[PDB]
């Protein structure tokens, strides 16, 4: 679909069993979500936003659903504000922008 | 135009006489550059996201063009990362998501 950007860009995705939404950001190079029970491994890592600094935990190769399209990647857990679908992912789907 | 998302989608800016890149950022309701001369008076404001919380100064009815295309509204400038082009703007110039 087209969406236009008066509303924040939250979609539906399905992820291990689960239903969450989350935000289309083209401002993340990396997919980060809210703390979660994911099966499979994995490795800590930091990444930086506007105030600093968190740890995450990284686990490769999560399969992702997002508004109805697969899509298979690195997805981080924790303690970000909201679920941020990033630049990993949204080339997966084939997101663009446009103006 | 149309940009894909390989890479991060940063742009031209102008603004106060000044050349500037910025990150198109549909995960930002607001638009925050770097510290940087601007004219006028301004209110403490905050935001936040990822790391926690910052400070930024607020200034309204900046006029600003992106990649060619101008733009007037609010301007938060602050201990930002990179130059953000957030929602508030990106409506103005007709920007969509799509996938
Ligand atoms: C301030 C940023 C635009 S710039 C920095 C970015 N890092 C990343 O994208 C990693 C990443 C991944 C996921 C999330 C955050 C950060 C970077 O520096 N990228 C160049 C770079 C390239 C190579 C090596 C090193 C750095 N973080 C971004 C950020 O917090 N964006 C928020 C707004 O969209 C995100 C947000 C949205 C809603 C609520 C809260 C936060
Ligand atoms: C983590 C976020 C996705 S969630 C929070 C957001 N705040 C804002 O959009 C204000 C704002 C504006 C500009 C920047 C940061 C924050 C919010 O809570 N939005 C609902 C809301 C609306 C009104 C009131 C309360 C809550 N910040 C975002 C964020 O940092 N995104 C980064 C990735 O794109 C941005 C980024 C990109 C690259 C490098 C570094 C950072």
């Amino acid at each position: 679909p087209q969406i236009t950007l008066w509303q924040r860009p939250l979609v539906t995705i399905k992820i291990g069993g689960q239903l969450k939404e989350a935000l289309l950001d083209t401002g993340a190079d990396d997919t980060v979500l809210e703390e979660m029970s994911l099966p499979g491994r994995w490795k800590p890592k930091m990444i930086g936003g506007i105030g600093g600094f968190i740890k995450v935990r990284q686990y490769d190769q999560i399969l992702i659903e997002i508004c109805g399209h697969k899509a298979i990647g690195t997805v981080l857990v924790g303690p970000t504000p909201v679920n941020i679908i990033g630049r990993n992912l949204l080339t997966q789907i084939g997101c663009t922008l446009n103006f």
